[PDB]
């Protein structure tokens, strides 16, 4: 059923990945002496590309193919529309490896045809907690803990083929040059994430959304008025009232995070993740990178309260194309990206960010249920969608984990 992925290292149903009971490997070991030095046959009109992800001209090229090419939802009502910046900021963070960055161009004219990007991320991943128990019960303990060490590893994202060349086998040959080059610097897996359901998720999350201006979500049919609104004379003002939001942030003491605060953030995060069963690891270079105010990229405030800083939230842009309202171009919507609160209850903290991404202009918030995410749902008027995310590692067995278990955020 899968010409390609049932010939790579994942599990391959989920009756496979629900008998998986510890971290660990799938693939035969290998050595980077082993993998090709020459990069994967391609038919002679095309060419390997490495784009230089730190020059302007090589990220615009990227920019446009991922404009016009890139995620749709089902209905083709919108598309992502990631800006250069951002671009720049995903794909560059400390010690990335710009031979992770695979593009395929037309060799006649250099027209962009299809990219792929790595990034290196330490992620710990071995045995969750509950698979731990089991392990312990049975004198397995050893085994369970053996991938314990937080591993290396590449982060794939931003996989993309024009669409004059669907349905050509492209992407497969993207995948095997991506893991031929991630596999030449001796690493070894991948984590992934995707809409659409491939052998086999780890984990899988429903995506929740906070109207910030109801009235365009509904006109461009992200949102529609609920069938209870129709018992009111105007529901549209009705709408707008149930998701007003305050003009100025309340937790006294919040305030954009700035350089000095990379230290407090990264002890504060890291407690925070170390308690979920998959998560990242970071060093100060990458909380700055991370989180660090960019404009029009990523937003990050921190509280502090006695000159420490006790909790902080981010949030990052992915404005979308609306493809078929004409009335509108895009779509602005801010993203949860990492928090952590130690002084006040999380929806508190929360709605601040909700506050902040308001005024700055953004339309709606988008989350994945993982994290604590669940936990403020309900007070901060987020509403399930229509969407999922699948996580997803290459060459890892690893036991079927709740999303709540997850603290990888995905750009
Ligand atoms: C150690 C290091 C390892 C590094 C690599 C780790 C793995 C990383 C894996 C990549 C993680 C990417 C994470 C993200 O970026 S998820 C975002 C993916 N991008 C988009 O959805 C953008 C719009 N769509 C496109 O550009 C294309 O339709 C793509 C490129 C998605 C497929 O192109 P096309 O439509 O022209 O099809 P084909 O004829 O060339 O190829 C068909 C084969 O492709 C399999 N397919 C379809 N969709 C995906 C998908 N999203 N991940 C993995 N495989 C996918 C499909 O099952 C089939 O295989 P099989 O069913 O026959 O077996
Ligand atoms: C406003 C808007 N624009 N687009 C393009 C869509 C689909 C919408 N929606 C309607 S949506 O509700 O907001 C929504 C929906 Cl249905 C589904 C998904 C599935 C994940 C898609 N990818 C896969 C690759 N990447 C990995 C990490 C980020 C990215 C996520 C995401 C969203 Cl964000």
């Amino acid at each position: 059923a899968h010409a390609f992925w049932s010939t790579q290292p994942v599990p391959q149903t989920e009756d496979e990945t629900e008998k998986i009971v510890f971290a660990g490997p799938m693939d035969e070991p290998k050595t980077v002496a082993d993998i090709p030095e020459e990069p994967y046959p391609i038919a002679s009109t095309f060419e390997w590309w490495t784009p230089n992800m730190e020059a302007a001209d090589d990220i615009h090229a990227i920019y446009e193919l991922l404009r016009d090419n890139y995620v749709e939802d089902d209905d083709s009502m919108f598309r992502f529309n990631y800006s250069e910046e951002f671009l720049q900021w995903a794909l560059c963070p400390p010690n990335y490896i710009p031979d992770w960055h695979v593009a395929v161009r037309r060799k006649a004219d250099k027209k962009l045809l299809a990219f792929i990007a790595g990034v290196p991320v330490t992620l710990r991943m071995g045995t969750p907690k509950y698979m731990k128990v089991k392990a312990q019960e049975k004198g397995e303990g050893e085994e369970a803990a053996k991938y314990d060490e937080p591993r290396h590893i590449c982060e794939i994202n931003f996989l993309c083929v024009h669409k004059q060349l669907r349905e050509k086998r492209l992407a497969p040959i993207l995948i095997k040059e991506a893991t031929r080059r991630v596999n030449r610097t001796n690493v070894w897996q991948a984590v992934y994430t995707a809409g659409v359901l491939l052998p086999t998720p780890y984990a899988s999350g429903q995506y929740f959304h906070r109207s910030l201006n109801p009235e365009k979500l509904v006109e461009i049919r992200f949102s529609g008025i609920p069938a209870q609104y129709q018992k009111f004379q105007n529901p549209m003002a009705m709408l707008k009232r149930n998701y007003q939001l305050p003009s100025a942030p309340k937790n006294s003491g919040l305030r954009e995070m700035k350089p000095s605060d990379v230290p407090q953030v990264r002890r504060i995060l890291m407690n925070y993740l170390d308690s979920f069963d998959v998560g990242p690891v970071f060093s100060d270079a990458e909380i700055s990178h991370y989180l660090l105010p960019r404009d029009g990229v990523v937003f990050t405030y921190v509280v502090e309260n006695d000159k420490k800083v006790t909790d902080f939230f981010s949030f990052y842009r992915i404005p979308s194309t609306v493809i078929g309202n004409s009335n509108y171009n895009l779509l602005n919507a801010a993203y949860v990206h990492y928090y952590a609160a130690t002084s006040i209850p999380l929806h508190q903290l929360i709605l601040d960010l909700l506050i902040v991404a308001h005024s700055r202009g953004f339309d709606v918030c988008n989350m994945v249920e993982i994290l604590d995410n669940r936990s403020f749902v309900e007070q901060l008027k987020f509403g399930a969608g229509d969407g999922h995310l699948r996580y997803y590692f290459y060459n890892w067995a690893y036991p079927k984990i709740k999303p709540s278990q997850v603290a990888l955020v995905m750009l």
